[PDB]
């Protein structure tokens, strides 16, 4: 999740 977050943003 963080990093999918991270990339999306
Ligand atoms: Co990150």
């Amino acid at each position: 999740l963080a990093e999918a977050l991270h990339y999306a943003l």
